[PDB]
């Protein structure tokens, strides 16, 4: 049909690879997930067309809300007798005459009462109206408390007022369009019982420019030694060598791998390409007969001569070393049992002081390892362990996944286990718990506990995570996708960072299959996206031109040829007027080139500025800036922002105002993203150059006060000095925890009202030096600086309190290739600076000795 082919080339266009290729993949599970994906489509589009337009809208705007209604002390404190004041706006005549009404209304109240209660203030002089924020496109279309809506704690916070506009409820649904998802044109016995070991013939090898080195894994765990083959001549790589495992074949757990690996000898082993292959199939099929696996080449830094941890599949790229395999094949086809024949196998196969010993190990952190006696005693006590439940990971470490009988008890313990928090779930989704049932327990944990705010809290080490299901096909992208295909705001993200790694061809058809699913779910927002990222593929190409054709050139003369082809319509059609991938609820229309500029710096940034085309964009803000950087990867900038607003909500709902500053950023491809811009922040080393006593002098670190004082002068000093104090302290906290780089003058910045932060965090887990400056504008022997170290200890206490989700977000994190992040060694400096071994009260005393130096 024609819808089809539309559809399909626009979906070609933004996942960057034609959908005809999917089809050209003759591999079972690839059309099989494409198939089986669409239910949660079907799913996801009854659930948009459940309730009329209203469930359109807010699936199209859903509430930015806080997870908890319930305010902090001080939070609540700020308001005016628990009450607050908002305006609401009123568009009128034909000349678009905006009237502002002023109101003062319980914090609690739902956008219906307000709607209410504006309408009575305004006829001083129905049910058919709906609430949006001023100067972008968020609705408030939910019952819930205005409180707890984002943008509405946020003007709390900040002393700010929030800016309403009344908005006809059917002048928002007109501007929906009638979606039509169209399916695809695409969509219309032995058991355990053989007994004996398990053995894989290695045929030979091609393209091939040594020996072959094998292993059975089970995540990241040998399921016995490796093995060796005989080491033959590079020129004839023929073994046909038969390797034999210390493994039954039906004791093999159902997320057994095969790692191989081609090593070379000078005495000095070194890797050349390894593989990594699924003993089971996803219709959990056993694997038999002959099998061609492409290798991959080797990442930097390998330990060892195999790559457990890493994608299983063939290579995309065929011309590349080839192994032939062959597996045992019996009297028919194997499958793994089913959970019947589990239970029925398992059923067939104590004192306070121990029970406290539990508890005790259940406190522990993920990284602190577990001894082998520490695991015979968990396993001996798994029924007690039930009333723990937080135990289950370092549970399901002291499991033998060598012995079916073991797995099959622990499949029963795991079909009843009691639920446990989202936080604690994700912890058994890293590469550490490959099992299928453990997997889906936590997915059922996060479906049950888990709200879309925190979901978009942790939606990147999610779609990180993905990467380690063992099949296309699994209960956890199932969940992703419907809740991405029933929340723009997540599936914004979603999509975004699907995109941004489509460039790794380790997981090119993972992510292929899913955003092609998604785009031909996702609705009209399907052409904002190819927008989006036509406007970034325009920026990468003019990037791209600066680097190389004008790259020694003059920042004028560069800034001329960037001014040229900015405009030529092709581009100015292409980087006008579309939504902001760092937050869709703000459009961008025209550029104002007199305010777009290189950033000089390094690696040529662009600095780009839109007119804010809101019908109220005054009351939010009129330009909208950006930092769109190719050429150095922005992956660690997301995670050390996603930590540090997570460090903020830890402290604000915990009673302590440090207020923190993470902005946006989102990586949008190999090393390409966009950067949100704070207006009115500069660097400190703005601060001193701008004060320099004159064009050739020192510049003094004493001044900063003196610039403060002069930007915040009467009642407005001593509020600029206290926010300066707090985020000063806050950041200082996040940095030693965390380990940034190098500070200095330009990576520390300032607002016009005292707030401080950090930018561009460089390497992380591999001090805040406190330039006389800061000490000054915080007043050393003062009752400022008394509560300032009384800040950091709290601070530093509050996240020693909650090492354990930071140390879980890190390994989920390791399966992205980041640098600063290879192996848990990294993690553990985390563990090192929190003081998890220790106690409470040596902990604080740690870091007071840490702060002193
Ligand atoms: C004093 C005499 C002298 O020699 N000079 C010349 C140099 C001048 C100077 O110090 N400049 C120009 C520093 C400066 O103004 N900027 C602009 C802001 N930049 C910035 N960088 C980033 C960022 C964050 N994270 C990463 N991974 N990369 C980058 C980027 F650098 F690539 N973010 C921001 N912002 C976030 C907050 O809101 C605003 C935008 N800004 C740094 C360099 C002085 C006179």
């Amino acid at each position: 049909n024609r819808e089809e082919k539309i559809l399909n080339r626009e979906i070609g266009f933004a996942i960057g690879m034609p959908v005809c290729e999917f089809d050209m993949v003759k591999d079972p599970e690839v059309q099989d997930f494409r198939r089986n994906i669409l239910n949660v489509c079907k799913e996801a589009v009854d659930l948009r067309d459940l309730n009329s337009p209203h469930s359109r809208a807010m699936y199209v705007y859903p509430p930015n809300v806080e997870s908890s209604p319930e305010l902090p002390k001080h939070i609540y404190n700020k308001l005016d007798k628990g009450q607050i004041i908002v305006v609401i706006w009123v568009i009128v005549s034909p000349n678009n005459d905006k009237q502002k009404y002023t109101l003062k209304i319980n914090h609690d109240c739902v956008p219906e009462q307000v709607i209410a209660e504006a309408i009575r203030k305004k006829t001083r002089s129905q049910g058919k109206y709906i609430l949006k924020v001023c100067g972008c496109d968020e609705y408030f279309l939910e019952k819930y408390p205005l409180s707890q809506y984002k943008y509405i704690r946020s003007c709390i916070m900040l002393g700010r007022m929030p800016n309403l506009m009344l908005m006809a409820k059917e002048s928002l649904y007109s501007q929906l369009p009638m979606d039509c998802f169209t399916m695809p044109s695409y969509s219309r016995k032995s058991l355990w019982v053989i007994n004996s070991a398990l053995r894989i013939k290695i045929l030979c090898a091609t393209y091939v420019n040594i020996y072959v080195r094998t292993g059975i894994y089970h995540g990241g765990e040998p399921l016995c030694d490796n093995v060796n083959t005989q080491r033959v001549p590079c020129s004839n790589p023929r073994w046909n060598e038969w390797l034999n495992y210390d493994i039954y074949i039906p004791d093999l757990p159902r997320a057994a791998r095969l790692c191989l690996s081609i090593c070379s000898v000078k005495e000095e082993h070194c890797p050349l390409a390894w593989g990594n292959i699924n003993l089971f199939d996803y219709t959990d099929t056993l694997v038999s007969g002959k099998m061609a696996l492409n290798l991959w080449p080797v990442p930097h830094g390998l330990e060892d001569l195999l790559n457990p941890i890493g994608v299983t599949g063939s290579n995309p790229n065929k011309e590349t070393p080839c192994l032939e395999l062959e597996f045992d094949w019996f009297s028919s086809v194997v499958k793994f049992p089913d959970m019947s024949v589990i239970e029925e196998h398992a059923n067939w196969s104590l004192r306070e002081n121990d029970k406290e010993q539990l508890k005790a190990i259940s406190t522990r952190d993920p990284l602190s390892e577990i001894t082998e006696q520490e695991k015979d005693f968990l396993w001996s006590h798994r029924h007690y362990c039930v009333t723990i439940p937080e135990i289950l990971p370092k549970l399901l470490l002291s499991v033998k996944w060598n012995s079916r009988d073991e797995v099959a008890q622990m499949y029963c313990l795991v079909k009843d286990w009691p639920p446990i928090k989202p936080e604690q779930a994700m912890e058994l989704l890293d590469c550490n718990y490959p099992d299928p049932m453990v997997r889906g327990f936590a997915v059922r944990c996060l479906e049950k506990y888990l709200t879309d705010d925190k979901l978009s809290q942790y939606l990147i080490q999610l779609v990180q995570v993905l990467k380690y299901e063992q099949y296309l096909d699994n209960l956890l992208v199932r969940f992703l996708l419907k809740k991405a295909l029933t929340n723009q705001r997540i599936g914004h993200f979603f999509f975004w960072h699907l995109k941004s790694e489509m460039h790794n061809k380790t997981v090119s058809q993972r992510f292929g299959l899913l955003l092609e699913s998604y785009c031909r779910a996702c609705g009209m927002y399907l052409k904002h996206l190819n927008r989006q990222v036509e406007a970034m593929e325009k920026l990468i190409n003019l990037t791209d031109i600066l680097k190389q054709e004008k790259k020694d050139e003059t920042q004028k003369v560069q800034m001329k040829f960037l001014v040229e082809q900015m405009r030529r319509p092709d581009f100015m059609d292409a980087l006008q007027g579309f939504l902001s991938p760092l937050n869709p609820a703000h459009q961008l229309g025209n550029l104002r080139l007199e305010e777009c500029r290189i950033m000089s710096s390094a690696k040529r940034p662009l600095w780009l500025n839109w007119e804010n085309p809101d019908i109220m964009s005054e009351l939010l803000f009129q330009n909208n800036e950006i930092i769109f950087k190719n050429g150095d990867d922005l992956r660690q900038d997301m995670l050390t922002l996603q930590i540090i607003r997570i460090m903020e909500n830890i402290w604000q709902n915990q009673g302590l105002d440090l207020r923190m500053l993470p902005y946006g950023c989102l990586s949008i491809g190999d090393c390409v993203g966009l950067i949100e811009v704070v207006r009115n922040s500069h660097t400190i080393m703005q601060i001193q150059c701008k004060g320099g006593l004159k064009g050739a002098l020192q510049f003094n670190s004493h001044t900063l006060h003196q610039w403060l004082k002069d930007k915040n002068k009467g009642e407005i000093y001593d509020a600029a000095i206290d926010l300066f104090t707090r985020s000063c302290a806050g950041y200082c906290v996040a940095t030693f925890i965390l380990g940034i780089g190098d500070r200095h003058n330009s990576n520390i910045m300032v607002k016009d009202d005292g707030q401080l932060f950090h930018i561009d965090f460089g390497h992380f887990l591999d001090p805040f030096v406190l330039t006389q400056d800061f000490l000054i504008v915080i007043s050393t022997k003062t009752r400022e600086f008394e509560r300032f170290q009384e800040m950091c200890y709290k601070a530093y206490l509050a996240i020693r309190q909650h090492a354990n989700l930071f140390i879980n977000l890190f390994s989920m994190m390791l399966g992205s290739g980041m640098p600063e992040l290879q192996s848990f060694d990294d993690i553990a400096y985390i563990r090192k600076t929190l003081a998890l071994d220790k106690t409470e009260q040596e902990a604080l005393e740690y870091f007071m000795k840490q702060m002193n130096d």
